[PDB]
């Protein structure tokens, strides 16, 4: 189940949404790599829900890929509910922990959203990400408390090429300006300060569009919102990397590909919501959330690119993040 | 400085030591390679104290490795809190403003530590760590608190032997039967706990000894216990690493050698209090901090080992752990 009439539809044409995202997705990548994506499904620990995992390996292109569809339902573990949204606080109970804690216990949850991290052979190829979710809660008594979206979707390169970011800002953008035209520095800001590697003081990527605890419009408007988000992807990523997977590269060029890899773990595995709600509730698929990871990184000691470079280019956009869009 | 005459003098004895430790630690290491360590001596911030941070790398021997001394001490922030000990609750505060919050606030600190973690290039030389500090903490008022020592020592091959578990297990068994017999069984136990990543259900390695929040027999007592364990390290470890530097291999045992270091990431990033206190206390050296993390690690989706092979013997063990000695 959840059976819950009230909100039901939403909650079915959603995951129906991002199935056929799965899909179609999918198979766009497909289409610039000589290897396909492999299934597995999986479930909680039952009437938990599960997902549907897609994952590509050993491309020509991409090196490991992951599209991971996600629905998901039941008790709320306090050990999660940090992580499931911003503002964790719309919502809240003081179930009084028998002896001496207080604030957390006993509710019910259902998520719903596709998980996607694309990582390239190529150096000059972007690594990108895309997340598109819907969640409910429900109070103890079964009654609706919230719902709400969260998604965007974000690029990752190691070698910056403004044509990419632009592209890439510009069509999700597009998409958001369909809807309200404030929703994109709205979003895109948020994609700047979300991705943070907090302790190096840097963001991971250049960013996108970035949003979580979205219920500002009729849900069924929000889906619409999401699909065409969704559609901005596929023009921008699958151009991108025709025009850099096969650009020419260096041992030195795959080091620093490495570290920023590197970045990207770090970022994944302290600060991503994402990756600590799934890795605490009950169940999930260790392998399917931690899919995000590339198959690859490296750490060295006190690196600093030599000035002038490239890769100190790189590194002025991620300490200061820029405008991409016209 | 702090000045504080009531532990000054075990302060800068226990640094007296853990310098002549990073010293000779350092030289021992040397010993059995053909690199030297780089050393960098950094700055907290001001009266914030500082570190001496020990790193060798690209040698024949060692891939990464660090022996980190880190004087530190003043303001004791939030966060740093829940990852300065096991058990912090042990020290206390509220103090409630207009209908706002109670717990905590300002309070002073001191932590004098060495750090290590030692990463071969071999794929049958196995990851070391090993850490011994001293912690103190003052009232509001300034008048001494607590102090307690945190440490030991333990072990993470890829491929295991089991006559370096039981030489490294016994060399520090030795260590702390001097002092009392009961704390080896404790420690290790304790080593088998802590060192386990919960989301993939196991340990990083086969441990050893750890111990947090110590201060059961007087300081000075301690530090012979201390110094006695630190001694247990460099006639294990070389002994147990001049005879695995040379076992050949293949590409695919370092796959596998990389899969675990991508494990020991994960711990690091994910469960280990030593990196969240560095990284949540305000300008202490990130690259000090993160040299535990190897130069490589990879990330293979659903990988399994073959019924019945070495790497499968890892993870019995690893899994479930055993004793090594007898």
């Amino acid at each position: 189940a959840p059976q819950d009439p009230r909100n039901l539809p939403i909650r079915q044409q959603m995951e129906a949404l991002i199935r056929r995202k799965q899909a179609e997705i999918t198979q766009g990548l497909e289409s610039i790599d000589t290897v396909k994506f492999h299934a597995d499904t999986w479930t909680r620990g039952n009437d938990g829900g599960g997902g549907t995992s897609m994952v590509i390996q050993d491309g020509t292109t991409f090196e490991k890929g992951g599209v991971n569809v996600s629905v998901v339902y039941g008790q709320l573990s306090p050990a999660a509910v940090s992580a499931m949204k911003a503002d964790h606080k719309n919502l809240r109970l003081p179930e009084d922990p028998k002896t001496g804690l207080p604030v957390t216990d006993g509710v019910k949850f259902f998520a719903c959203g596709l998980s996607m991290v694309i990582h390239p052979v190529n150096p000059h190829a972007p690594t990108t990400h895309l997340n598109y979710r819907y969640f409910e809660t429900w109070n103890q008594d079964g009654t609706p408390q919230t719902w709400w979206f969260g998604g965007g979707a974000d690029l990752t390169p190691s070698y910056l090429y403004e044509e990419d970011g632009q592209l890439f800002h510009q069509l999700h953008k597009d998409a958001l300006d369909k809807h309200d035209t404030a929703l994109y520095p709205r979003f895109k800001k948020w994609c700047d300060e979300y991705f943070y590697i907090t302790h190096r003081k840097e963001t991971r990527g250049i960013g996108g569009i970035f949003f979580d605890d979205y219920d500002e419009r009729d849900p069924q408007e929000i889906l619409k919102m999401v699909e065409d988000c969704f559609d901005a992807f596929l023009p921008s990523y699958l151009t991108i990397v025709k025009r850099r997977k096969d650009m020419p590269y260096t041992k030195e060029e795959q080091q620093w590909q490495a570290i920023r890899r590197g970045r990207y773990v770090e970022f994944n595995l302290i600060y991503d919501r994402g990756t600590q709600f799934g890795l605490r509730t009950p169940g999930s698929r260790v392998e399917s959330i931690l899919m995000s990871l590339p198959e690859h990184a490296s750490w060295l000691y006190n690196h600093h690119p030599a000035p002038g470079s490239r890769e100190a280019k790189l590194l002025e956009v991620t300490t200061k993040p820029r405008e991409w869009v016209k």
